[PDB]
């Protein structure tokens, strides 16, 4: 498949509320790239404290979202859409690099994650790309994550 | 006068997390109509129980967002964007009729509120319209509120 | 039966925190009616924003509670207390009508749900009734929901 | 007054969500007794973890509710309904004794607090009593509180 | 003798936001236990206890001593056995001689020191203190009964 | 010497559940800062990160380090001035050279160690590590910007 909805994400990613930051996948190409997004709404708990009266989606959380997008890409390229295998996996961050934040993200925004694979061996995946709102680069970052069996 | 953001929505509506269901206002015509929206993300608490493994934004909360939109419309018609006066008024919602649900709303949907003034007689405003997602009508509703002095 | 506790409701309704708005079933007549309620306390997250310094249970949630009650009836009427079958379904709102909010509900209130089946066929159930607090009616509503897999 | 509702409690107790455990006060006799209650509903965050699929209101939290009631009783016995002064004081427990849990408190329950004044000298208060559900004792405890300066 | 959060999760039925024991540092069957809970501002409870002045609730300090004691009593009889842990429930009958001396705030490491005072059958009575930086912030005694869950 | 949670509240705009620094144990203007945050199971973030396997988000470690530098930034600029503080916010500009070596879990005392690399006006570039029991759990570099809440 090339497009996945929230019920499909829940069967692949280990993340859960309040750390599942990818609402839908709009594009996917094995071992290559992925385009996904997360809607930003005031009705999110993080806004309670970031910041009071000035809702700003955290920058670290944008990185997380891109990372989670990559994870999806990594997992499905590996075993395809196999919920049963995905059931017992988790994803560790290994390294984060070269992130610039250019525009603040706020409620009402559609935070689009654009990720490409820079390199990958076995379970280690090096991804890089951007976060975009209304077609403008709101953030850029590259990260290396690791798919690991829960034990 | 037309485009209001979450910062402005916070200054007019008393609603706060997790009951403020309007992230942005794309346009409003005094005494006529309003178009606004709320992003629907999985990272909202309500999805924890509605329902496990099948996130579906609660039908009643669509009506609430709609009511919220009409309320911002009625208020702004009377005094415009005025936070000081807003702190002194309340909009009791008296009735709701003819609400119909056609399509479930899910994480990743841009829930758009379309409300128009149906009858403005005194302190009583009556609005109606639809909630839309991607051009389609996902819900309909009629509503009647009353403008009153806060206490 | 006719009396059900949270322990039972959990096994029938698919809802869970913070959207299971029925705490106990007091009276239940297959395909006819049901009386249940949800206790209202300040210790609910909803009150953080509805509203600050002035806690008021959302009107729309009172309808939700009425619907949930309707669904518990709709379901038991057709399969009795069947936790296994119950978990192979979910109930969803089709239409809401003639709702009125006469009295604001607040922490300390025992929001009682009174629903009777107006019409029902297959998974399609039409119910209507009131929401009550200490005898007085605080809300009225008619709603139609459907039970699906 | 002898009957106070949540808005009143809110002006007297500093406690707030999710630690304000008293919804209403039905009887208040200065320097003597107070009777209040807290509604228990499945819709409370505590039930998520106490316990999964077996909702049971924490015994220690019952005590806390008895104590907050005592605190209200203590303060109002002294300054009456004086919101400005309450804002400057705070009640701390010093001791808790003879706590006995008899019946589990569950959703749908109306946890009624019956607290009476055992001893009161200045800012130091001793109160015994019980938490009741439908006229049956579900818990009992004694505690000595202190009225201190918020600063 | 040293159990981390995961082990605790297999023994205690408590979950967020009511599992108030982060780690067991030492344990001795029928004798004592020392465990602790970290206190951080990042806890929901502080939103209301109290606004502008974070003070970990004293009743919750007691709840943590209870869970520690409950853990002590369970593992003393059955050791680290998650399976039998699901068939038994440890609830508390009485709590007595509770005393608060110092307030616990964010940044503190709330250490639980519980002793087995007496035990006969499934009735276990434990007591001890709550400590931070080697000082006593609280003390209490509790009587628990171990029963069949399901 | 030591700044506690209520001091932190008076300088940092961050609040629950995004205020991830519990205490400042060391501070030296225009040079370095050592602070920490307790990690407990009783934090909402652990419900989804990850179920049955609590791991403090690596990204939140960086956020904790960023806030630490934030406090070093406010103070180095205007000292302990709560009045000026209440008017600003902090924006993330860049993050770089981050590496996670050890997983942080409930029970850990997450210590932040940051030093100033370069600063001008409201723009600050800091770097350092996050430690647990004297071991480097993670390292990173970041540049943030303090701004008027205009
Ligand atoms: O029950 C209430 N409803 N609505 C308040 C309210 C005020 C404005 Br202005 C508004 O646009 C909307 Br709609 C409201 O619901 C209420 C009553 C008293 C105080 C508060 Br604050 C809210
Ligand atoms: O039953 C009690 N606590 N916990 C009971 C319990 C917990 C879980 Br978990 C469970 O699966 C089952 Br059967 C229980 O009875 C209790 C609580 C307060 C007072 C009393 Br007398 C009993
Ligand atoms: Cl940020
Ligand atoms: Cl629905
Ligand atoms: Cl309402
Ligand atoms: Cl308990
Ligand atoms: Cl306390
Ligand atoms: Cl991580």
């Amino acid at each position: 498949q090339s497009q996945f909805f929230i019920e499909h994400i829940l069967q692949i990613l280990p993340h859960r509320y309040p750390m599942l930051l990818v609402d839908r996948i709009t594009e996917l190409q094995a071992n290559q790239k992925i385009v996904a997004y997360k809607n930003i709404t005031f009705n999110e708990d993080v806004f309670n404290g970031h910041f009071p009266n000035k809702p700003i989606f955290p920058g670290v959380l944008i990185v997380e979202g891109m990372a989670q997008s990559g994870g999806f890409l990594a997992f499905t390229s590996l075993w395809g859409f196999d919920p049963e295998i995905a059931k017992t996996k988790i994803v560790y961050f290994m390294t984060i690099d070269k992130v610039k934040f250019r525009i603040p993200v706020t409620p009402g925004d559609r935070l689009e994650y654009h990720l490409e694979v820079l390199k990958h061996k076995g379970m280690i995946w090096q991804v890089g790309g951007t976060a975009q709102v209304d077609g403008k680069v709101v953030a850029e970052a590259e990260l290396k994550a690791m798919i690991a069996e829960r034990e």
